[PDB]
């Protein structure tokens, strides 16, 4: 249980990493969704200490109940704290989000699939809750658009949003941001006229990477409930093998 | 070497799966390429035989010397059966390839990568051998097209030639008929008169999946190199989370 | 609707490709567990017919209701082909399946999980069903234990079992097999009694992928309720960067 | 260029990503090695600037000859900031990276593979390099052997060293240091003389993955050339379908 000189000292991190366990979580209608997880848990071990326990981590995933409300992640830390006997520990969990959407011009209803991690942090007897979300969507070349006599480039986009909160903010809030500020948003289900309307706003509305990334990270800014975010817009070129990258990391502390 | 009653039956494949092997090829143009692949190698087993020799599978790669042609792929695969004392195997290899490009207009060159899968099999008193090519494309929507007012929703694709061969194949030769029925292919370094060009050509040469895997079909139905194939196109549809999937299957000796 | 001659040529398949969806499924003892899907659904598209229409395959996803038992699976195939107006298609979906297990000494409970592959084709006026499951197990060298004065190396495994069925069979039968001829099976949670436990069953019981592939194999060979099977058994070498594999086919119609 | 008031901010990190490319590196054994690199390069882009120039990225791959060593790396990063014309930027690059190793008891020669990635960063006035390598060894756990009547849970263990360089430190330093401290380091080749050693030895060296880590750190903290690291271990527990994961982040600066 105690460490040799050589071995004295602290882990920052020890837990166990990629557990899959289901875990039901709450829509912004109150609804409760069933989904999967990938779970990483794990503490930080004093230099002394030898070893954490690693078993219990895993009892925690078995023992926790119910939906995983923003009040259960923060009591589910403190859980393990005190299951691990220790001072600090973080635990994150990712897992498929999907939202009911409308088509734009038939109104036909479809579900879109969004990756969300939630991450919380207990270090220095400060707990810091981020929510991340990946959200898939449309982006069209500027340059392609005004240099062609027809036609312009488009490519799926994946658009990361990972932010520390001060409060409770809604995922479908953070996706919604996302969804305005790109060329065009993604429906599982499009009809003939949602088609038409989809390929129209895109070529309306081209965005650079740069473009997409200053438009989210302006609306991420001016919601308090934020206080630092680090954005991440990847357009998966059509006309390349490779990617357009852009990152603006913000602490708004700082 | 010795087997059970219960253990006496025979196993298709025994050997080592998922080593990886730097590797040179000579390509069509004649310079020798340096590539990393992933290998599996494999024998029948006998039901009398209780087991292969796994160390031997490994001495044979790191035994072989020169580039991989596709005489000396065969000779590999004559050399295991003898090394491993087997009567049937298969030996498969996936590396990236690189082809040198030129770009439509400004004539600026630029390496494109594409997947190969070279497999060997012996079995049954027949000696089989494939080429198999992942090509990225570029696919255009005609529906979008047809019925947008401007704008045409297009996405990188990939079009998987999985080939039989009656007679060698350079990879090139594949790769290029896929490049060709393509809206349009792929470039790593465009110029703006470039993109330009790639934009308009596709927007002229729309294709559905179903529309771009029949015409890559007729182009290998004509092959007399090509005894029989499976392939593949999957468009990552900018417009949706989902990829459009078509695949043709064939065999000349049916 | 309808093709030029030089596209006049039929595909055996043209549908969706990774679509998220939730799903719920129905446990051997008929609790439901809900999981979530990567779905793949295609038809056969006749030489004429220009495209099918890949609207229709996200609104049957979206249409369906209820546990997808057995019956529900093969009533969504036939959904298809009157909603695709198609005579044969393939619908394919994977998720991951979780069963509470009991460790061995302490009795403490667990999840565990496993990925299931459920296949359904209708092509030939045939219906042919395929439920495949990755079982997660632990594998012990032979070799390592005999050649050794202490030790033996031992590496997570995967046990493949792909199934036509005749009849209904369970997930949880198939991980049955697996899990019994392992050199010892998995549990999420083990008690210092169970580590103990895990690691002497498994040193007493030695198996080279050649051996456990035998062993499930013949257990296959015995339930009528599977006609055929493809099994592959990876071992993640533990002293070596690469896998040992062996596969076994088995058709009992021929 | 030039944009608006409301996309006046600037962004940390503008570029291509996910760009395959070969490579050659002089290894420590002065051998030009030729690999395949996945690579990451970027800009910081001014509040006012409106785009970099992405076809200028590629053009610098395309453009550079030679083999990689750090001074040349050190002088891509510098040609990129002039090339783009910005004065802070990022290149990043991974490559699959092969050593020749003897085995222990035979001295059979074999390659293993190392996954490593180099990484440049010019910001703030300063030039920053890291060197990370991700290194397969074997890890036995000592609970195991010590509650068991025979046999010790062992498994592959990915290390990985993510470090900051003071100094110029060749990839094959920072290997060995993780494979000396390892329960028993990877071969792809051995004999069976060398697979009773590696069991041995493994048995008689058993390691948490916080005795791993620890054990690391310290080789790192006595190393003058390391500035800073984020060392990370993971296990990947035979008995079980998950990792044990431990990570120590040390700044010699704090
Ligand atoms: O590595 S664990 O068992 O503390
Ligand atoms: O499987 S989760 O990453 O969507
Ligand atoms: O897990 S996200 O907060 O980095
Ligand atoms: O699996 S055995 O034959 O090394
Ligand atoms: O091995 S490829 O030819 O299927
Ligand atoms: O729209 S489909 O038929 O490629
Ligand atoms: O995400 S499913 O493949 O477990
Ligand atoms: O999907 S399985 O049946 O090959
Ligand atoms: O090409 S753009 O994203 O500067
Ligand atoms: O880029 S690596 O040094 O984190
Ligand atoms: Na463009
Ligand atoms: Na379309
Ligand atoms: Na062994
Ligand atoms: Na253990």
């Amino acid at each position: 249980q105690s460490t040799v000189d050589t071995r004295q000292m602290p882990i920052q991190r020890v837990g166990v990493r990629a557990v899959r366990h289901p875990l039901t979580v709450r829509t912004a209608e109150g609804e409760t969704q069933a989904t999967v997880g990938t779970w990483n848990l794990d503490v930080h071990l004093p230099a002394d200490q030898k070893g954490t326990h690693m078993s219990r981590f895993v009892a925690l995933l078995e023992e926790r109940g119910g939906p995983l409300t923003a009040d259960a992640f923060r009591t589910m830390l403190a859980t393990m704290l005190e299951k691990l006997e220790a001072r600090a520990g973080r635990i994150e969990v990712s897992f498929p989000y999907f939202v009911n959407k409308t088509a734009p011009v038939s109104g036909v209803r479809s579900l879109l699939d969004y990756e969300v991690t939630l991450t919380g942090d207990v270090r220095d007897g400060l707990t810091r809750v981020f929510a991340k979300v990946l959200v898939p969507v449309t982006s069209l070349c500027p340059c392609s658009k005004k240099i062609s006599q027809y036609g312009a480039h488009n490519q799926r986009s994946h658009v990361t949003i990972d932010a520390e909160l001060a409060a409770d903010v809604p995922v479908e809030d953070l996706i919604r941001i996302a969804e305005e500020e790109a060329s065009c948003e993604l429906w599982g289900l499009l009809k003939r006229p949602d088609e038409k309307f989809v390929t129209e706003r895109a070529y309306e509305n081209p965005k650079f990477v740069e473009d997409l990334v200053r438009d989210v990270a302006r609306r991420l800014d001016a919601d308090e409930r934020i206080v630092a975010y680090v954005l991440e817009a990847e357009n998966f070129e059509s006309i390349h093998n490779h990617s357009a990258y852009a990152l603006i990391e913000r602490d708004k502390r700082r």
